[PDB]
């Protein structure tokens, strides 16, 4: 648009590529999302818009939804950096406990927040998390599958990441729950600690079995309803469940305990983002500052 004088194209997200551009007008920095035909939904532009109105530290704030030429726009405040980036220039000496901690913390305030607002993510990822130079950490780009409903292959055909998704997702279940954001942020958690993926299934059946591999094929007994999903199949090959010391080493038991209950099979049972917050995992929680290269 006319109203920016673009900076550039910084990445390509689930429902659209986000681009870092300046309003000419106020030279305010902001993150650009050109959401991806019939014409543009009307609910979706209503519930979308209804997101302008969240406001928490931990939430990249929505500025402005803008609907033209049949396309949407989502104006949002810009920080410099995701957690996907900043976990690969982490990689060589790991991101301190303390701030992984922090992050950590920060996050399940975020989806705390949202979540006792009714509003899901539902496609939370490393990318989804943007960090700023004091420390703090945001979750963007909330309830856009709610409101548009989950895609399957953009239209400039990008490898969706299917590493965050929530076994109940994968197994075909058509409704979601807080819990699919709890099970998506477990998932990072592990990866920041690990400085690897938890999950990097290739397919949606290799995502599924890399859990099961790891945290064992689910059963009635662990989930029950589950041998009941849409896509559950008894013909899942049986995998016991692999001692979890092996899964997050070196994070101590509190760590480990609290990772395990944001990935229970059962979202009834997985923790939910308040829950997760007073976990002693957190008692000695501080807010580090990043070593951050913008
Ligand atoms: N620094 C920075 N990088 C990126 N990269 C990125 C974008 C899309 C996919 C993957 C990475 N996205 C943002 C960003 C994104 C949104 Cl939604 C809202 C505000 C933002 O500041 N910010």
């Amino acid at each position: 648009m006319e109203n920016f004088q673009k900076v550039e194209k910084i990445g390509e997200g689930t429902y659209g590529v986000v681009y870092k551009a300046r309003n000419k007008l106020t030279g305010e920095v902001v993150a650009l999302k050109k959401i991806r035909t019939e014409g543009v939904p009307s609910t979706a532009i209503r519930e979308i818009s209804l997101l302008k109105e969240l406001n928490h530290p931990n939430i990249v704030k929505l500025l402005d939804v803008i609907h033209t030429e049949n396309k949407l726009y989502l104006v949002f405040e810009f920080l410099h950096q995701d957690l996907k980036k900043f976990m690969d220039a982490s990689a060589l000496t790991g991101i301190p406990l303390p701030l992984i901690k922090s992050y950590l913390f920060q996050l399940l305030q975020g989806l705390a927040f949202c979540h006792s607002h009714r509003v899901l993510h539902r496609d939370l990822k490393p990318q989804n998390l943007l960090i700023n130079t004091e420390g703090a950490i945001k979750l963007a780009d909330f309830g856009l599958a709610r409101a548009f409903g989950v895609p399957v292959r953009t239209y400039t055909h990008e490898v969706v990441t299917l590493w965050y998704r929530a076994p109940e997702i994968l197994l075909g279940c058509k409704y979601y729950s807080t819990a699919v954001d709890i099970w998506s942020l477990g998932c990072i958690f592990a990866e920041m600690v690990t400085r690897r993926a938890l999950f990097p299934g290739d397919s949606e059946i290799d995502q599924l079995f890399r859990i099961f591999r790891t945290l064992g094929t689910p059963d009635e007994v662990v989930w029950p309803g589950v041998t009941s999903m849409p896509d559950y199949k008894p013909s899942f090959p049986k995998w016991a469940r692999q001692d979890f010391s092996k899964v997050v080493p070196p994070l101590d038991e509190d760590g480990r305990s609290l990772l395990s209950q944001m990935l229970h099979y059962d979202p009834n049972k997985r923790i939910s983002a308040k829950a997760a917050l007073a976990h002693p995992f957190f008692q000695d929680v501080t807010k580090p500052v990043p070593h951050l290269r913008l």
